[PDB]
RNA sequence: UAUUGACGACCCCGAUUGGUUCUACUACAAACG
């Protein structure tokens, strides 16, 4: 895009920048915030992971999405049992709230094996964060066992998970760059 | 029953270990105000 506001790089020199990257910009500061406030464990910032340890070798981004929802939602009149349209509406909502806190509940779990991981992405059944390299294929196992755990449980999705897939727990997968730290 | 009647060199290397252990990319420049 054209250049029509300025912002500082992160050398912190005054660059030109889109209006569009600026009210970014302008953003991630409400963002950075409310993935903090998740857990008081995480920290903020990837500066602040290179302020609070500086022992970092390596880092990685997790990339993890769920599974299913999709054609479980383009099918759900078969699986909310009685074919009435109160039930539809009450099944397709909280459905939909149960993997938001499945992704949130299974990530408070599996944050316990590092603390030096900042979250990016934080909701629905969608979850990618920079962690500590070295430390996330195992965060990442933990996390996918959190979270089938956390779907197993959690009663709104038991039952259609149950009716579509035969097993009453969902499942989710992850993508893991695992990259030095000044790597883009 | 125990006689016949003297010659003649040999060995020339043999057995075994034949790799073992460590380091396997590290900082960077592109990421981050």
């Amino acid at each position: 895009l054209p250049a029509s506001d300025f912002d500082y790089n992160a050398d912190g020199d005054k660059i030109p920048v889109s209006t569009v990257s600026k009210v970014k910009r302008e953003t991630a500061k409400s963002a950075k915030k409310r993935l903090r406030s998740v857990d008081g464990r995480l920290v903020n910032d990837l500066a602040q992971l290179e302020k609070s340890f500086d022992e970092l070798d390596w880092l990685a981004v997790v990339h993890a999405d769920g599974n299913g929802l999709g054609q479980i939602l383009l099918s759900l009149e078969k699986y909310i049992g009685e074919q009435t349209n109160r039930n539809y509406i009450d099944k397709y909502r909280r459905l939909s709230l149960a993997l938001d806190n499945c992704t949130i509940n299974a990530f408070k779990m599996a944050i316990a094996v590092f603390l030096p991981i900042v979250p990016l992405i934080l909701g629905g059944d969608d979850l990618t964060v920079i962690c500590r390299g070295d430390y996330a294929l195992e965060f990442t196992r933990e996390f996918l066992e959190a979270f089938e755990g956390q779907t197993e449980t959690h009663d709104d999705i038991k039952v259609i998970a149950q009716k579509a897939f035969g097993v009453d727990r969902l499942s989710a997968c992850a993508g893991i760059s695992i990259i030095k730290p000044h790597f883009p």
